């Protein structure tokens, strides 16, 4: 859906999985890899 770039992260001190933008430092809950 969103851009190369997004990568899957994990929220510290509760385990939340997500994206990060590795280029552009943004952060989300949706998944761009699908």
């Amino acid at each position: 859906k969103l851009p190369p770039g997004w990568e899957k992260r994990m929220f510290r001190s509760n385990g939340t999985v997500y994206y990060f933008n590795h280029i552009t430092n943004a952060s989300q809950f949706e998944r761009p890899s699908g």
